């Protein structure tokens, strides 16, 4: 069997769904591994390094994908309506594994269905502990949370650590992390190791102890309300306006002293919760920066604009798109490993047969043999 | 007496030679403090903050400097030949304290002398222990070393720290610091703070223990080969050493992710530490931060003010690195100035008598009352 990995064509996408270390594992499993010439340039993974690991280099996308039984990629394939029909390059009946954005992108699923492709939408990986090594949302989020602090520190005109020199002492940066999920925890860790005084808040009560064990200060809003705020999947529930007002009052006290506010909150199937209103940014100190990591989902701050740095009220509101690609050389090997861990169990002693009864397979499959599975 | 601070006008300068805390001290010493409006915007220091500290706000640079007995600024004032005659705004007989670039800028010294201005070139602060609090080179350098690591991490496509995820582990970045002076020491500490593996090298033997104290690893070249001069300064070691230093460095440099070069030599172009040949051997995706770019660079591929991309490597050569940390750089530069001035103030007489026998005064004064003082600045007008 042949597995192919093309170059990512969507604008700004520097990640690639492969690594030399994953190529060797695939070859050891019996695959012919094909990668498009130059697919790993953005991730610092050369064609020679892939060849040395056992891969075959194809000169074009069409040539790489032409006979592939399994296609691995990072973002969903582009369709004819977008100007470049990447779906048409996938062999009819083949398997596709990638971040499909299935719930938000019906036409790509429909296009795949027409070619009878079996598509596993990696972002739908079931929230079960044995699937943590296969979860692309947490491996990429982890890097995004680190990146937020680096982007914050780059845009900030003071140093993060408190420095005590012969000339005098300069205070540390004060960082506030809104939403302490996977990205938020790495944001806290990164900011803390740099020397910042770190504060953080979240609706889930389980988060408090995680914040404190990293040396952050948790901002308590509604103690007992936090008790019922988590879902069974581990996500936050919609809280409401009464809490919204509460949250703001607790937060504002620290936000007026905050140098860097990092916002990462998401709500399953909903627009991002507004955590930093325009009124609130008005009370912030001149020179402060907001890193809105939820900008593509609506933003936790209404002033953030996707792919831009907006300046308003003396505050820089940073809203880069595709933050994981700003750490592409680390993001790629981890994304590649997520795909390898998901696929490996279905190879035996030597073919690949996806076990359809496996919960990670049925939970991720959005279309198969011309039929849409999870509408 | 009146002390005035104008807005910095050189291109890219965001620092300001003042802070609210320093204004308070100056007012406490009997000074009237005036700052040009908007002077601290780049450093996040508002006029209101300065007014609340006891300073007055002047509408223009000329209104700010016209009656000032003492003038503080960051970079050397511009002359008539540069488009804005800033020295013309300084009252005749006033005292100027700033980074003058005195030994490399004749025109400014001549202009100042012509108006009988007494100028203290802060960059010539004697390297004595009691003057450390007055030293603008080290306060500014320390922030530049921190900033090199932030700029490096910003330009690099991998995280600095080792990260242990459920998906697998990603190894830490490897950093190689060349030149372990004030800037190099801060680059080591900040790179270590971020969990990087840090290697470093310098011609001064004593640096080794400073590197190890921060958890970094020293690249030895020639243990035996008298390097530190009397001022705590290094040098021009010869071609022999240069070839030998390149050798051991290569082994680490071939696996390095971020190389931060900070080496300088008093009165000479910066030493070449990373040849083009050597950048050819680095991993694609690697980044070089050349903090010595303005003195000619430690890497010949660096160009002032640019990020050069060659051989898959980013060669970063921003100018005025301290200004990339202006909101911390400004308060420290202001304190350096305050620490140098304070001893000479006589509160009851409201006079400024710079003690001539004071080593900091004699080491820094380049012109006084219309007569050049620094021995290297004597000469004919242009
Ligand atoms: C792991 O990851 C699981 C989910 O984390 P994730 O990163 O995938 O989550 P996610 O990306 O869906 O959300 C990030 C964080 O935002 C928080 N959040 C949502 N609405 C919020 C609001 N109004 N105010 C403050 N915070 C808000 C969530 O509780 C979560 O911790 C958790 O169980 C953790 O144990
Ligand atoms: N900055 C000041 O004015 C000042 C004031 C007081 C004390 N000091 C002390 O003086 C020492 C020098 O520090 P600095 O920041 O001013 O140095 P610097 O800016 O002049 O040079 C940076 C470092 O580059 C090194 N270097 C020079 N040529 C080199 C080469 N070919 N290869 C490798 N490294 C090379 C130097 O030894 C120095 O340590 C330190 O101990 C500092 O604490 C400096």
């Amino acid at each position: 069997m042949k597995i192919a990995i093309p170059k990512e064509r969507r604008p700004g996408e520097d990640r690639v769904a492969i690594s030399p270390e994953v190529v060797k594992k695939l070859v050891g499993l019996g695959f012919e591994v094909i990668v498009e010439q130059g697919a790993g340039v953005g991730a610092s993974i050369t064609d020679d390094a892939l060849t040395a690991a056992g891969a075959t280099i194809a000169s074009t996308a069409a040539q790489a994908l032409s006979q592939a039984d399994v296609v691995w990629k990072v973002q969903r394939p582009m369709t004819a309506e977008e100007g470049t029909d990447e779906v048409a390059l996938i062999k009819e009946g083949a398997v596709l594994m990638c971040h499909l954005g299935a719930l938000t992108n019906r036409p790509v699923v429909e296009a795949l269905t027409k070619r009878k492709i079996t598509a596993y939408a990696m972002e739908l990986m079931p929230r079960i502990s044995r699937a943590q090594s296969m979860d692309i949302l947490s491996s990429q989020s982890n890097l995004a949370g680190y990146r937020a602090v680096i982007d914050g520190a780059y845009e900030f005109a003071r140093a993060f650590p408190m420095m005590m020199t012969a000339a005098g002492t300069v205070p540390p940066a004060r960082v506030l992390v809104f939403g302490v999920g996977v990205a938020g925890l790495q944001a806290i860790a990164t900011a803390k190791r740099l020397g910042a005084v770190v504060m953080a808040t979240d609706v889930r009560a389980a988060t408090k102890e995680q914040v404190e064990s990293l040396g952050g200060k948790f901002i308590t809003v509604d103690d007992e309300a936090m008790k019922t705020a988590e879902t069974a999947g581990g996500y936050a529930k919609e809280m409401g306006e009464e809490f919204r007002k509460k949250q703001a009052e607790a937060v504002l006290k620290e936000l007026v002293k905050t140098d860097i506010a990092i916002t990462t909150a998401l709500i399953p199937g909903k627009p991002a919760p507004v955590l930093i209103t325009e009124e609130m940014v008005t009370k912030m100190k001149p020179g402060s920066v907001i890193i809105d990591l939820a900008v593509e989902a609506g933003g936790n701050c209404p002033l953030s604009e996707p792919g831009k740095i907006v300046v308003k009220h003396g505050v820089k509101i940073v809203g880069h798109t595709n933050v994981p690609s700003r750490v592409a050389a680390d993001a790629s090997p981890l994304f590649a490993k997520n795909l390898l861990n998901f696929l490996t169990p279905h190879v035996d002693k030597k073919t690949l047969v996806m076990k359809l009864e496996d919960e990670t397979v049925s939970g991720t499959c959005v279309t198969r043999d011309g039929a849409i599975v999870h509408p």
